[PDB]
């Protein structure tokens, strides 16, 4: 919990809490975590 950011219950909190980013910056292709757990927490190569 280094420097907890505050969000609504719609945002994504990063893993550890230290950020929080959007539900639309869930899957895109960049990393917007402090690690990548936006993506990694994602499917896996998606169908299509
Ligand atoms: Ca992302």
């Amino acid at each position: 919990g280094a420097m907890v950011l505050n969000c609504t219950s719609a945002q994504f909190k990063c893993a550890d809490g230290s950020s929080c980013i959007n539900s639309r910056y869930r899957c895109d292709g960049v990393y917007d975590c402090r690690d990548n757990s936006d993506e990694a927490g994602c499917p896996t190569r998606p169908p299509g």
